[PDB]
């Protein structure tokens, strides 16, 4: 038992992790096979970051400027090419680290893993999740540009976010690995709009039904609703509506527990009217909603 | 910007995680150099665990008895002895992904990273503390035992905790790789008073100064106080009396935002006796412990 903010195991990234410079700027870059991807702001100054034209600024740079480095040893670079907002470095060695891997570009409301890097080096892994307005949620400092985001299924990563830039408001953007940015943010230092950040319904509803199975028992009622009234609700609390969908993917937990979906649903309708009167669910004083129903189930079974 | 309950990356402990067999049983293991460290109670069944004779156990056991296994290939066990509450299996080869390590026993209220296991294959890392009262609030299920808790100083892993029960409560117990168990808790079945559960104060203290950096700044009040007067208030919320000691820990933080401890203090004290009222720090609405001073430095510099 217990419950925790859990992110996959990192190693098989660590492996991956290489330092991309080019002039003065310096960030992290991803090593797979013979390609190094990176943030393609690599080629810019912070006077260039204002308004720049990438493709003007890439012109300017021959191969032997980007200069990648793994752990204390050089790769080679033979070909650069920028795909959307990510920089392509073919390098002449293939990363002998190479886990299988997959490129994938999520949903909003789905979580993954992210390994903070600086200079190359790993500094940290925690789990986020992208919000609906696709920005996230992470502790990123300069020079952390580049790291990724990751889920893990056995023995195959899916590279799913690579870090761009922080907004203004303290959140942060990036791209999926082939350099198209998850929301409207583009890379520019210009004032960007994140949207309104929905809670994720589903994920809430999973995490009542790991409360439960963790034994947190206190917010069951003796109540249900229906979609439509439930919506209701969610409406007026910033809460992204439940579809059947989503009743369908919390048919497991619904099963494990005995519990109704929409019975659930009753539970954290009153939760959202009349609050937590000082009380916690798993170790939480609001409804956490970065565990979607997979992530409560894979925890509750111990998949490895 | 951003604050996160970071783990640190578990590459380096992913490489040293085995399973470990004696009889119908199967746990983890630790390799490090040419031995396997794992919990004692490998040797047992659940019938032996309600009163076990760890010794008269083990004497019915032999090297062969003990299935070690990395990933696909099996180690030779030449060698077994009992230290404490840990087996240690010496087998006939050196780890060649052993990294450079340290077993240490951590204080109460210091935090550090668990890679959870199962049959030798890891499932998550995730961030924890040890409590005031020796118990960690984990996520744990049967199979888990053996998985570690430790920290990473650049290129050493400090090995600090070693997985081996849940109380009926649902909080973890377990031991330093020297077998030694962290307060009261026996390898054994039995009813287990964990003990008062406190909050720790410096920690709390240290995530407030890391609240004011990433910008959430409404706790700040005009006040000041003592460490006496501030102490008359954490014991009324069973707090953890604050020293000099932890004022002086605190030092870099203070100095880092300007704010005095003693200020600081003062916001702690408007907070255990007004509440939130509704408000969030960080994205929590309850006050968070299980983040060191040195944390909170190292998180918010990018150390790698
Ligand atoms: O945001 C960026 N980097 C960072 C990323 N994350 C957390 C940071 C914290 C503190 C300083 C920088 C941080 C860079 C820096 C310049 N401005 C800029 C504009 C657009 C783009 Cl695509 C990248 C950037
Ligand atoms: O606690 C133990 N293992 C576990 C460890 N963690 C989370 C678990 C969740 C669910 C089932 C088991 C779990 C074992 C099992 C038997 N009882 C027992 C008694 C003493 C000792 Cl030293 C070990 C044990």
């Amino acid at each position: 038992s217990g419950f925790r903010k859990m992110a996959f195991p990192s190693g098989k990234v660590e492996g991956c992790m290489v330092q991309v410079t080019c002039g003065t700027t310096t960030l992290n870059g991803l090593w797979l096979d013979d390609v190094v991807y990176c943030p393609r702001h690599v080629i810019c100054t912070s006077e260039d970051m204002l308004n720049p034209n990438y493709e003007d600024l890439l012109i300017r740079k021959s191969n032997h400027n980007f200069l990648v480095q793994a752990g204390n040893v050089q790769l080679r670079v033979i070909g650069h090419s920028m795909q959307n907002c990510v920089l392509k470095l073919k390098v002449d060695t293939a990363n002998p680290k190479t886990p299988k891997y997959k490129f994938v570009r999520i949903q909003p409301g789905q979580t993954f893993s992210v390994l903070a890097c600086y200079n190359g080096s790993p500094s940290g892994v925690y789990q986020c999740a992208m919000r609906p307005n696709f920005t996230i949620k992470g502790s990123f400092l300069n020079g952390s540009c580049g790291s990724v985001g990751f889920n893990i299924d056995y023995d195959c990563v899916s590279f799913c976010y690579m870090h761009h830039m922080e907004l203004p408001t303290g959140v942060h953007a990036g791209t999926d690995l082939e350099g198209n940015f998850y929301g409207p943010f583009v890379d520019r230092q210009t004032a960007q709009a994140a949207g309104t950040d929905t809670t994720i319904t589903v994920n809430v509803l999973a995490w009542l039904y790991a409360a439960v199975i963790n034994g947190d028992r206190w917010f069951l009622n003796r109540f249900t609703t229906t979609l439509n009234d439930f919506n209701l609700v969610a409406m007026k609390y910033n809460y992204e509506p439940l579809t059947q969908d989503h009743v369908d993917i919390l048919g497991p937990l619904s099963a494990q527990t005995g519990i109704a979906v929409l019975d659930m649903c009753a539970s954290l309708k009153e939760l959202l009217q009349n609050g937590m009167n000082g009380r916690t669910i798993l170790g939480s004083a609001l409804l956490e909603d970065e565990f979607t129903p997979f992530d409560v189930v894979r925890q509750c079974s111990g998949v490895t």
